[PDB]
Formats: C-alpha cells, sequence, structure tokens
C-alpha cells in the first residue's frame, strides 16, 4: 500500500524523536498543536478500520507509533494534573472544570456509556483508574445519580483527586487508594475500567476473580485510526469474558467503550 | 469466552454435516430454513464487528465455520443454476428473474456500488466471476447503462450465462470465458471482483499486473457476523492497492463493497 497518512505520521514522529524518553518534561500549552496534528489523523472518518490496521500494525511503523503513544499519555497526564490543581485553587471550581480541554468529550463519552451500560440512578459504580481529575467518577454521580467509588493506585494522585471532588462539592464520589483488587470488598452494579488502567492482563485477570456473571463491566479502548494514540485492549486480555456491546466514538471522542460479562 | 452463538453455530454445522453424509447434491427447496437460520445469525445487528471475529474466528469454530461456508457457496451456485435455466425456459423472463431469492439484495447492493464507484452511463465495466446468473452484469447494463464484460472461468457456466442474457433481451453484456487474466486484453473504466471470485491472493496479484493507478476497482467481501457466510478478502490479498472507500451493508444485503486503486 500507499496511504497518504503513512508519510504524515512519519513526519509527525520525526518531530517527536528529540523528546523521546523525556515526554514528561513537555510544555503543555506549547505542544497542543502537535496533539492537533495527531488528532487530525486519528479523527479522520474516511480512514476505514482495515486501512488503519494496515498502517498501525506494519513493523516499519513501530517506532513512530511508540513516539506518538508516549507523547499522548504524557500530555494527557500533565493536562489532568494541571487542571486538578486549578480546580482545587479556584473560586469557581465547576466553571474551571468545564474549561478542561477534554471536558466536552467526556460528556459525550459518558452519554455513550450510560446507554451501553443501561445506567440507572442510585446504582453503584466503581471506576478503576481515577487519575488526578476523576471526571468520570464525578459525572457518574453529578449527571447519572450513581453512587461511586473511584480506585487510584498512586497515593499522592488519590489524595489530589479527593481534593478535586471536595472542591466541587460533589456528593456520592469516594476515592479508594489501591489496585483493582480493592473491588473484593465492594458491592456494585457497574464496574468501569479506565482506558489508562494498567497493566491490562493483570487487571482483567483480577477483575475476573471478583465479579459475578451479572456484573456489567465497561472498559475503554482504542479502535481504528484512534489506536495511534494508545495500545488497544487485546483479545488475550479479556479471556474469560464475553463481549456484549460496543460504542464506537465519533467527533473528537477518542475511546471505544466495550461492555463485557464474566463467563458463562 | 462463552458466546451463546457458539452452540447455535455448532448445532447448525452438525445438521449440515449429517446432511452432507447422505447427499452430495443440494436440495435447494429443502435447505432454505437452514439458510435462514444462518442468515438470522449473520444479520444480527447487535453484534459488532470486533465481537463477530471474537466469536467466528475462535479456533474451535473452524470445523463448523468451514461447513457453513461450504453450504453457503454450494447453495448459492445451485440457486443460480436453477434460476438461470428457469429464466431461459420462461415466457416471462424478467418476472422469473425477479423471483430469484436474492434479487432485491442485488438491487440494493448495486445502488451502493454505483455511488461508491461513481458509475456513469456508457462507461465500460468488467465483472470477474459471473456465475450461471450474471445478475450484476445484467444490472450494470439494464439499470446503469454500462457496457459490460462478465468473466467466467467455467466454460459450461459461461455458456449458460450467455443464454440467460439473451433470454432477457439485455444488450451490452458480453461474457468472456476465462480467468481474471483476460483483463489484460480488455478496455475498462471500472473493474469489479465478485465476492465469490477465487482464489483472492492470485486474483489480486493478477489484477495488479494489468490495471493502472486510475482504474476504479470494487471488490466484494464479508465483514462482521456476515463473515459466517464466506471467507473475507484479507489485507494481505490487497497488497499493492489502497482502500479509497467502503460501503457496509444493512438489511438483508450480505456483502461489503470496497473501492481500491493500484499503488502508487
Ligand atoms: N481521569 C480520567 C481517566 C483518564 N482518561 C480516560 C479516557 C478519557 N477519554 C476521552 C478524553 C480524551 C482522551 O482520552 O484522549 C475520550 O475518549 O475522548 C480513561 O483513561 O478512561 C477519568 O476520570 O475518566
Ligand atoms: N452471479 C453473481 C455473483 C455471485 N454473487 C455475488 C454477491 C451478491 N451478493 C448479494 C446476494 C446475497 C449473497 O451474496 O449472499 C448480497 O451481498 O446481498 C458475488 O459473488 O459478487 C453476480 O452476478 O453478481
Ligand atoms: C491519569 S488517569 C489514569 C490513572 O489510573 C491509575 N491506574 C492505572 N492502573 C491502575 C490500576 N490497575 N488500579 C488503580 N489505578 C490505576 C494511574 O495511577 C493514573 O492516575
Ligand atoms: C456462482 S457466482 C461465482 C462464479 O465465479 C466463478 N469464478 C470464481 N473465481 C473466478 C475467477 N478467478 N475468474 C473467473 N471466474 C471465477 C465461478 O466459476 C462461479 O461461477
Ligand atoms: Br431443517
Ligand atoms: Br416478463
Amino acid at each position: 500500500s500507499c496511504y497518504i497518512y503513512w508519510d504524515k505520521i512519519k513526519r509527525i514522529a520525526s518531530r517527536l524523536e528529540g523528546m523521546n524518553y523525556h515526554f514528561d518534561e513537555m510544555d503543555t500549552s506549547g505542544v497542543m498543536p502537535l496533539l492537533d496534528e495527531i488528532e487530525e489523523i486519528a479523527h479522520d472518518s474516511t480512514i476505514d478500520f482495515e486501512s488503519a490496521k494496515h498502517i498501525l500494525d506494519d513493523a516499519e511503523m513501530n517506532h513512530a507509533l511508540s513516539l506518538i503513544r508516549k507523547f499522548y499519555v504524557n500530555l494527557g497526564m500533565k493536562l489532568e494534573m494541571e487542571k486538578a490543581q486549578e480546580v482545587i485553587e479556584s473560586d469557581s471550581p465547576w466553571e474551571t472544570l468545564r474549561s478542561f480541554y477534554f471536558y466536552p468529550r467526556y460528556l459525550e463519552l459518558l452519554k455513550n456509556e450510560a446507554a451501553l451500560g443501561r445506567f440507572r440512578r442510585g446504582e453503584r459504580a466503581v471506576f478503576i483508574g481515577g487519575g488526578p481529575l476523576p471526571l468520570t467518577g464525578i459525572l457518574l454521580s453529578h449527571v447519572y445519580g450513581m453512587r461511586v467509588n473511584v480506585v487510584e493506585i498512586e497515593p499522592d494522585i488519590a489524595e489530589l483527586s479527593r481534593k478535586v471532588i471536595e472542591g466541587l462539592g460533589v456528593d456520592g464520589v469516594n476515592v479508594i487508594t489501591g489496585d483493582e483488587t480493592v473491588i473484593d470488598g465492594l458491592e456494585f452494579d457497574v464496574l468501569m475500567v479506565a482506558a489508562l488502567a494498567e497493566p491490562k492482563r493483570r487487571v482483567f485477570r483480577n477483575i475476573h476473580r471478583y465479579v459475578d456473571t451479572e456484573t456489567r463491566i465497561i472498559y475503554r479502548t482504542y479502535t481504528g485510526m484512534r489506536a495511534i494514540l494508545y495500545a488497544p485492549v487485546s483479545d488475550d486480555d479479556i479471556t474469560g469474558f464475553r463481549r456484549a456491546g460496543v460504542v464506537l466514538p465519533s467527533g473528537k471522542v477518542n475511546n471505544t467503550s466495550v461492555l463485557v460479562f464474566k463467563c458463562p
């Protein structure tokens, strides 16, 4: 093949090379144009899933994909950290939160997921992988009236996230510091696995041990050209589970959301 | 995993296996219920494309899948053979043609493809893999006003197809007896590759030799749960080509249509 996007990706990657192994040192505002370049390709609806796979699975694309993935995960984390601190210090925390670069995408993503998971008010949700800015947990309660535990493995990040939640005056959202294994001691209707919850294999194998066959489990992943952003959940990762529904993203939303149940 | 379709598919395949033991010759009337059972699975809109490969390509579905695909291709051949002779014998050949089980699907599919391929009246089209009932060729002239060559590898099938065309009074449809390699000797604006043209690898390699980079090429394939019916065209099959458009089927239509151009 001979896709125009091949060269475009290689060119973007060449301008990321000199940041390799040091993407966490990036200036957030300064690198936004790079994210736009990457997302122009990711979000191009004329790229079919077969063509995307052709490009992204090619051995010659491996280093470029690695550069772009490192950039993406580092920019995302830094954007969250920065916004979390801004929200905590703000006189108008909800207005500050609504200005988050990704805020409108999260509203759409969650709308997708609430249909997929048939969320009902008063249901109990657990979200694995909260991060500094636990927006999903927040929305699950604020919009969907669910009762929520957010799980975050890094104690300092967990503490920051609590301050965001409390700053906003949001009720019914608690953060538990721990790994995915903390769900053993919880009772819940819906389990959600962050796009960035890692490592996938260990996480899903642990989840399998705790849930029953009725637990609605939604996990976030990347499909099509959006897989340029981050490594997709693999088939091996979800062994012992059956897929029951998917929402493929549109517009600027990055994640595909997948509903699974523990076998049988 | 633990898909309920697995058992349903295995039971269907058991029935196919038992039937094949007793008869080599298909009983077209008798097997329509089996076809419909298979198509009800194929057409299940609740199963997404990635879930479809998860359930269909699982290693312990190989035997069942191979039986179902053999059934589908053999039934289709026999239905075409039977309808072709019926058309030839009929005092009302168009009315007879329109009773072909799959007829409405062909109209919808061709509409999809005429948009995808920007078909214009008087353009020359080649269709590889005509069959006893060369409906696509017939429609390309009858509806789309194209000048058509239909290619059929089996001389007795090619001969039968010529009689169908003549019975219907359809002009501008010629049948070439030969394999895909006949295209070197033909002028054409658009090339179409039957879903059932085989073998895919050889067919595309030979096409690649004999087309230029401006030639519109549309091939037919099976995606999602419709892959239960027949082996799809792989990305490796189309090495040397780039995808430039895809139409995914709805309703009862089985084929996905893909536009490609030779590189580079
Ligand atoms: N703090 C976050 C977790 C981190 N991000 C999310 C994913 C959010 N994805 C969004 C926002 C943009 C992006 O992730 O690139 C989308 O798909 O458009 C996750 O990992 O699940 C949350 O609360 O959901
Ligand atoms: N004689 C045929 C060729 C054999 N069938 C076609 C495909 C026609 N497909 C239709 C009819 C149903 C089916 O093929 O299962 C559809 O997708 O709904 C081909 O192989 O390309 C023709 O003239 O197109
Ligand atoms: C930045 S958003 C993603 C968050 O998920 C957290 N995380 C990743 N994997 C796990 C896990 N297995 N359990 C709990 N939290 C996790 C990370 O520490 C990060 O803060
Ligand atoms: C029944 S519809 C499909 C038809 O395609 C024909 N066919 C399959 N592969 C090829 C090919 N490579 N070239 C020409 N005709 C083909 C088969 O003989 C069948 O009649
Ligand atoms: Br039966
Ligand atoms: Br008639």
